[PDB]
C-alpha cells in the first residue's frame, strides 16, 4: 500500500465535523488502521453541525464509528483526552501519520506551544518530536496575527497547514463535493490514494 | 450608512471566482460604489470555474457586470491593470475599503513585499501607507510558510486576512450557502449589513 | 452614544476583584449592555479581598449582579466558561469591547498564545481576530520577561495594556479613589464617558 | 465637523518650518484648536528659513500666531517645553491628534526610543499610549539605517511617517504650491477636509 | 547551612519518578523544609514505574510521605492542584527554590509561555518574576525544536535545564547510581552538600 | 544584616512620588545607607502630589530629608543631577543596590537605551555593568510598546520590573496600605526586612 | 576627475521626473557618460508632469536626449528594459554609480527583494552584488512600513536612500531651486562637483 | 531490509561510551555496514568509563572491533580523524545515516557552526547538506543556552536531537536496560528493527 498504515484522526472544536467524518470514512475505506481522538468541544460541534448521534464514552463511541463507517472489529481505534497508556501518546509506538481536522485555533495554539494538556496535543507533540507526519486542518476566519505565527512556526517545523479551504476549479455542485475537496487533499497529503479529485493536468502535453 | 461607501474590489486568480461576483453583487445591493479590478489569470478562472462570460477590456466589463447585478449606471468602475489614472493608484483619492477576492498566492506576496506591477498590487500599496481598510481572501491548501510568512506580516501592519474557509455551524444545504458565509464575513469586516450570517447568540442570556 | 453599546467585561484571578466590580457598575450605569465571564480562580479573589457573596452558577449569579449594580433586565448577561452557544465565542456575533480586568498572569498567557481553554480565552481570541476592541488589565508585580514580552507581543497587535497602577496626581484620599483611577482610564479606553478623573490641563491656556 | 477638534501641532528643528506655519495657519481656518509646541531649534530654524519673528516665549507667541493666522481667542494654545501641566503631558486629557511637522531626526528618535524629555517627546508618547493619531513628518536626505529603523519601529506601532516629500503630479508653479502638497496630505491623513490637493480620479470612470 | 532551607519540589508526568522521589529523600536528609506539589499525571508516572502506592488526596498524601522519607512533622508540606493559598502561589511567601522534576514537556512549555493552569504552573511563574532558583529536570527523546525553544527561553531567563541525563564517569553499577548521579547534579545547582558524586578532580594537582 | 548596606534611591516624574518617600522611610528605619536622587520633573511631582516642601538644592535637600525621616547624620546622601563626584557614577564605587520609584517613561527609556544623560541614568548604567541590583518601579497607564520593549530588555539583562501595581489581598483599608504593599515588594526584592506584607501561606500546612 | 565616469540613471513611475532630468543635465554638464534606462510607468509621469515629449524607442529617446541635454555623441547611452546586452545587466561590466531618480515603491521592493524582472531591476541587484554605488530617491508619502522594511534592508546594505525631501535653508524661490537641492545632495553623494548648493558653515570658524 | 544499510558512527568525548558500544553492537546483529569513527578525547572517555581496551590506529581498532561486536569483514570500517579519503568526507559518498552516540557539547557546537575541523565534523556538515539523516546524542547537565541554542539550530535544520535520557516506564532492572532504551530509541529514529523497547501500546484497543 502507498500511504500510512495508521493515521492518527483527532477531531477538535472548529466548525467542520463533516470533514473530519468524510476523512474517517474514508480511511476506513481505504483498510487503513485509525486512531481515533475527538474533544469535548468537538462533540458539541458535532450535536450542532451534523445528525450524528455519537456516543460520549470510548467504548460506545467505537463501536458506533464501525458501525457508521462500515468498519473492521478493530480497524478504529477509540481513545479518550487523557488515555496515556494509548500508542499516540509516545514516540516509542509504531508509527502513524496523525491529522487533525478540523483543528481549532486553540489546538493550533497548544500544537505551536508544546502546551500537553490532552491526548490530541500529546499526540501532536510526539509527532513532532519523532519526525512524523502531522497535518493540521484549521477553519477559522479572519485568521489573527496570533493565528498565522503559530501556524508558521509549525509549518517551519514540517507540520502540514491544510487550511479548510476548497477549491472550486472541478465544479462543485454540492456541499459534499466542497467536503471531498479537501479531504482529497489530506489523502494527497498523506501519500493515500483518492479518486474524488483528479489530478491536475494528467492529459495536458503541450501548450 | 453604515461601513464604507466605497469598495475597491480585485479579483485575482486563485479558485473561487463565485466568492468574487458574489460580493460585489452584495456590494451592489447595499448601493455601494464599487471599484473593481480584474487580473488576467481570475479571467481565466471564472471562464473555468463559472459560465459568466466576462468580456475582456473594461468599458465592455463595465457594461456587463453593471447589467450582471442590477447596477446603476456609474455605480460600478472598472479599470484596467494598467490604469494609473484610476482613484486606486493615488492616496489622495476618496477614501475607500479594498477587498481582494479571491486572494492569490501571487497577489498575497506582491502585496507583502510592495511589488507594485499592476494597478491591483498598488491600489493594495496605497491602502496599506494610507491606512485605509485592507481585506485579503485568500484560497490555498495547504498554506505553506511562504504564504504563511506574508499573511502574518500583513496582518501585523492591520490588513485582514480573511481565509476562504466557510463555517458549517449554520448547517448549509448547498454550495450557494458556503459562499454566502464567506461573503457575509468579509461584509461583518468591512462593516456593511448583512442579513446572509445571523449574529452568533444573540438572542442567548445565560447559561 | 459615545463608545460601545456591548462590553464583554472578564473578571479572572488576579488581585484587583474591586477593579472590575466597579467598572461593571459604571458601566451598568452608562446604560451599557454587558456579557459578564468570571473565572472560577476570579471567584475565589473576589471571595477572598470583598464581602460580595457572589453566587456561584451563571443564573444566580445574573440575578445577583443586576441587583448589585441597578441593572435593568437583561442588561447584565451572564455566560458560563464552557458556553460556546454565547456572543463572545464567535465573531459572527454582534460587536462588543472586550475588557480583562483584572487579568490574571495565566489569562494574559492564554491570550497572547491563543490557548482557547474557557471562554472568556476564546473570547479574546476572537476579539483580536475581528479587530474589535480588547483592554487588558494586570495586575502583577514584579512583572517577569515572561509577563513583559506576552504584553508586548499583545500591544503590538493593538491591544491596550493597561495596567492596574493608578496615579496620585489628583490627590487621591481613599482606597476608592485609586479604584476609580483605574476605571476611568479604562473607560476613557473605550471611548465611554466618565466624571471620576478631569481632563487633564483643560483650563490651561498658556505658560 | 469630519477629523479632529483638536490637534497638537508641534515644530521641531527639521528644515521646512513652511510647511508647520502653512498647516497651522489651515488648521485655524478649518476651525480647529491647535496646542502648539515649538523646539529651540525649531525657533532657529524659523529665524533663518523665513520671515516670521516669532517671540520667544509661550504667551507673547500666542498673541503673536493667533494675530498671524487669524485665529479665535484661544483657538491656539502654546505650552513651553517643560509645561507638564498642559493637556499634552497626560493621556488623562481631552484627545488630540498630535503632528510633528518638521520631525527632526532627533525628535523621530527621542519618539522611536520613548526618551521623554521635553513636552514634545512626552506628547508623542502618550499619543502612542492612548492609541490617539501621532503624524511625523521628517525631512531629512540621505535617511540612514538609523532613521529608517525608527521611522520603522513607529510605522509599525501605527504613527504614520509621512516624508516632506512633495508630488508633482499637479504640475505646481511654486514653493507654496509645494508646500501645500504635503500639508494637504497630512490634512487628509488626518480626516480635516481640504481643497488644496484635487481626489486623484475622481471623475475617471473607466479605461 | 549551605543553600536554601526551603525548596519547592514539583513532580510531572515525565518518566523519571525515581528522581523525584528521591531527591525528595535527599532534601529531607539535609533537614530541609519541602514543599510538595505533583500533578494527575504525575501519580498516574508513579503507579506505573514504581512500587510506591501513593495517596491521591494532599493530607493523605502528606502522612504518607512524611513515613516514606523518615522526615519530621511540619517538614513536608503538600499543595493540591488549585491550592492558592499555599506559599508558592504567591511572590510575598517566604523564599523557596523549586525543582520540577522530572519535568513533562507539557509542564515545560506552561513554564516557558506563563500558562498558569495549577499551582506548579504559577509556582514557576512566580520563582521567575522574584528571581527565586528554578531547576527543570526534562525528561524525553528525542527533543524536538518546541521543547528546544522553550528550555531555552527559560535558560536565557536564569532557569536551569537539567536534563535527567546521567553521567557514566563513576562507573555506575546500578539503576540507583544513575538515578543518583541526576540527584547530585540538582543538590549541586541548589547548593545543597552531597555526597553521591565527588568532586571531580578535586585531588589532581598536576599534568 | 540581611540585605544592602547602601541604597540608591533615585525619584523621578512618575505620578507615585509617595512611593518613594515611604521606601525612603523605611530604608531609614532599616538603618540602611541611602544614596537619594531626585529629577527635576520629581520635585513638581512631589509638590503636585504631596504637601512635603523639598528644598530645591542638595545640602538643604539633605537636611530636610535627614529631619523628615528621622535619619542619623550622613545616612542620607542627596547628589545632584551633574554630580559626577558621587559613588554611583562609578563602577569603582562601593556596591550599592539602586532603586528608581517612581521610575518615569523618559527614565526607564533612557536606562534601556543606555542614554546616560543625567546622574541617575548614569548610576543605573553603572548598576547594570557591575551586575549591581537595579530595581524599576514604573507608573503608567496605559503601557504602549514603546514602555514593554524597554521593559523588556531591561528584566532579560537582570533589572526588576516592579509596577506600582498594588493587590488586594490583604484587605486594604487605606491609600498607605496600598503605598505599603508596593514599597513591601520593594523591600522583599532587595532582601531588607519588611513587616507591612505577611508572607503568603507560611502558616497554611495541608490541603 | 572626482568622482564616478559613468552613471546609470534609471528613471521609474514616482512623481518628480524634474528630479530625474534636471540630474541627467548636470550629469552632462560634468561630462560623464551617463547609461539611461526608463520604466513604461516614468513615461507616463513624464508625459504628465512635464512638457518634454519623450520618444519611446531606445535610438529615438536617445536622439532626442542628446539633443535636450547638450551632450556629445555617445555620451547619453539609451538602454531598453530587456536589453541584457547593455553594461548594467552584468558585473563584469565596467564600472558605473547607479542611481534610480526617482524611485517608485514598486522598484524599491523589487531592489529590495532581488526581483529581475527588467534591466533596471537587474542594474541594481549587479550594483548590489559588485558594491558598486547604489543610490535610489524614493517619492512617496506616507511611507508604509512596506517601503520603510524595503529602505531599511537596502540601506543596511549599503545603498543609499535619498528621499525627494528638499531642504529650505538656502531660501529656495522657486520649484526649481528645490529640485536643485535634491540633485545637488545626489551629486553630493556621488562624489560629483556641484555648485548649486553651497558646503554648510565652510566659512565658519568660531562660536 | 528497513531503515538504512549503511551507518556513519561518531563517538565523540561526552560521557556514555556504553551507548555508542551498544548502538554498534546492534548495528552489526542488524547486517548493517557501520563507518565508525572515534574522537581522541572519545578515546580517553572509553578507557574510564569502560574495560574495552581499544587499539588507537584505525587498522588495529578495526581489527579489535570486529572481533568484539561478531562482525563480518568488513562490516565495519574505520576511518581515521583527517581521512578525507573516506566516504564520510563527501556528499558524492553513497548515502548513509549518521549517528553522533555520545555527542559532546564540542562537538554539538562544531556541527551547528559548521566547523570542519575533522572526519567527523565533516562528515556531519555533509549529511546536512545531502539532507540525509544526522542524529546528535548528547549527554550533558545542566544544559546551558549555548548548548541549547545550538541543539534548536540543527534541530529546525532536521538533525534530531535525542539526548541520553533514559524512560523508566519499561521497569528497567539494570545499569544495561537503560543504555538499551537509549539505543532503542536511535535504532527507532532511523527506521531499523529493535526488540529491546516494545511498542508502546500497541495491543490496547480502547479506553
Ligand atoms: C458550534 C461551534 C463552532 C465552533 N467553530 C469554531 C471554529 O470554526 N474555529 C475555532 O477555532 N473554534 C470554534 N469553536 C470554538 C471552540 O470549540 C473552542 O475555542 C474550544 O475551546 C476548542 O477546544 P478544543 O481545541 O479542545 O476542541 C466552535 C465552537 C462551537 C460550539
Ligand atoms: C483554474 C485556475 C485555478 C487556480 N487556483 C488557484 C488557487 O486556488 N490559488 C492560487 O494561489 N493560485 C491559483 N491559480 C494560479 C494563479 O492564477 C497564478 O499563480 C497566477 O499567476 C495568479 O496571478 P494573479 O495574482 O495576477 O491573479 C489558479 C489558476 C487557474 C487557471
Ligand atoms: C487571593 C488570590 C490572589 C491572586 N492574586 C494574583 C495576582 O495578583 N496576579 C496573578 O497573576 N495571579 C494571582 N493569583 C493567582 C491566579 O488566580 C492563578 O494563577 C490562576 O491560575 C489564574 O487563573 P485564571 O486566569 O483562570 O483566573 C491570585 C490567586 C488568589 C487566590
Ligand atoms: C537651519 C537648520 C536646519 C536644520 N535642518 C535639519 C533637517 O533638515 N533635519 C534634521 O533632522 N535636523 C536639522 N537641523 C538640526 C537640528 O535642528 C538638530 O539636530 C536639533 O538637535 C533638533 O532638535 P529638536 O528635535 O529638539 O528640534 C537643522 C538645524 C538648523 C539650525
Ligand atoms: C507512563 C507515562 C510516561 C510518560 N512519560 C513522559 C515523558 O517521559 N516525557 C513527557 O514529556 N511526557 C510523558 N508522559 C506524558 C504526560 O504525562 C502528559 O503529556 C501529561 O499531559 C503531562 O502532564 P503534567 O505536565 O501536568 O504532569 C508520560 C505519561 C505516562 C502515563
Ligand atoms: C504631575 C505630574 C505627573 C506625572 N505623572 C507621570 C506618570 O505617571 N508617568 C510618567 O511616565 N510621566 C509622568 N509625568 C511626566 C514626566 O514627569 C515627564 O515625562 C518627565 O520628562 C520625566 O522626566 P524624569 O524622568 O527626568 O523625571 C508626570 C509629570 C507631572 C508634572
Ligand atoms: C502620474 C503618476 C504619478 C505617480 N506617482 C507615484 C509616486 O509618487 N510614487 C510611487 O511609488 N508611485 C507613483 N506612481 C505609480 C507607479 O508609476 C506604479 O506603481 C508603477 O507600477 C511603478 O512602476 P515602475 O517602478 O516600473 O516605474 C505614479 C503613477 C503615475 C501615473
Ligand atoms: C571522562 C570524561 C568525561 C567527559 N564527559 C563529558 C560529557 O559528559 N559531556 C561533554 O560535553 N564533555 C565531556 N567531556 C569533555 C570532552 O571530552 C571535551 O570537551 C572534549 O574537548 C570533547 O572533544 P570531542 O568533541 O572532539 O570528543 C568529558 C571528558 C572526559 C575525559
Ligand atoms: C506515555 C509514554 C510512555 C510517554 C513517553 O514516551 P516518549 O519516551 O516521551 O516518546
Ligand atoms: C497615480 C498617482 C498620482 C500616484 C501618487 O499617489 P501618492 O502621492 O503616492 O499617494
Ligand atoms: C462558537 C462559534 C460559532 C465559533 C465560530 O466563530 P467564527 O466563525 O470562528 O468567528
Ligand atoms: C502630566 C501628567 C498628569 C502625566 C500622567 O498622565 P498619565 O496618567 O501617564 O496618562
Ligand atoms: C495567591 C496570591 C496572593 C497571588 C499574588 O501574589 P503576587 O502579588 O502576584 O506575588
Ligand atoms: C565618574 C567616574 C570615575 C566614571 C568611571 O567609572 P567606571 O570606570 O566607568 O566604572
Ligand atoms: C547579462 C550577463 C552576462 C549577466 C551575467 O553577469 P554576472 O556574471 O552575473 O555578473
Ligand atoms: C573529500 C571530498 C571529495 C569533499 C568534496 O565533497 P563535496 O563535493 O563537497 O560533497
Ligand atoms: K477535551
Ligand atoms: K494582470
Ligand atoms: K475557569
Ligand atoms: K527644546
Ligand atoms: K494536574
Ligand atoms: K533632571
Ligand atoms: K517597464
Ligand atoms: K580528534
Amino acid at each position: 500500500m502507498s500511504g500510512p498504515e495508521r493515521i492518527t484522526l483527532a477531531m477538535t472544536g472548529a466548525s467542520g465535523a463533516q470533514y473530519g467524518l468524510r476523512l474517517l470514512d474514508c480511511l476506513v475505506q481505504e483498510e487503513r488502521e485509525v486512531h481515533f481522538l475527538i474533544s469535548k468541544a468537538a462533540q458539541l460541534v458535532m450535536a450542532t453541525e451534523t445528525d450524528v448521534a455519537l456516543p460520549a464514552k470510548p467504548q460506545a463511541m467505537q463501536a458506533f464509528l464501525t458501525e457508521y463507517c462500515g468498519a473492521a472489529a478493530g480497524q478504529i481505534r477509540v481513545f479518550g483526552q487523557n488515555d496515556w497508556m494509548a500508542p499516540p501518546a509516545s514516540g516509542s509506538s509504531a508509527p502513524n501519520a496523525m491529522v487533525i481536522c478540523p483543528c481549532s485555533t486553540g489546538t493550533l495554539s497548544a500544537v505551536a506551544t508544546g502546551a500537553c494538556n490532552n491526548l490530541i496535543e500529546r499526540a501532536a507533540d510526539v509527532a513532532l518530536k519523532e519526525r512524523r507526519p502531522l497535518v493540521l486542518v484549521p477553519r477559522e476566519a479572519p485568521f489573527s496575527s496570533i493565528h498565522l505565527e503559530n501556524m508558521l512556526k509549525l509549518s517551519n517545523l514540517g507540520a502540514v497547514i491544510l487550511p479548510a479551504a476548497p477549491g472550486f476549479y472541478h465544479q462543485p455542485q454540492s456541499v459534499e463535493d466542497l467536503v471531498d475537496f479537501v479531504v482529497a487533499r489530506i489523502l494527497n497529503t498523506l501519500g493515500i490514494p483518492q479518486d474524488m479529485l483528479p489530478r491536475w493536468g494528467e492529459q495536458h502535453l503541450v501548450s
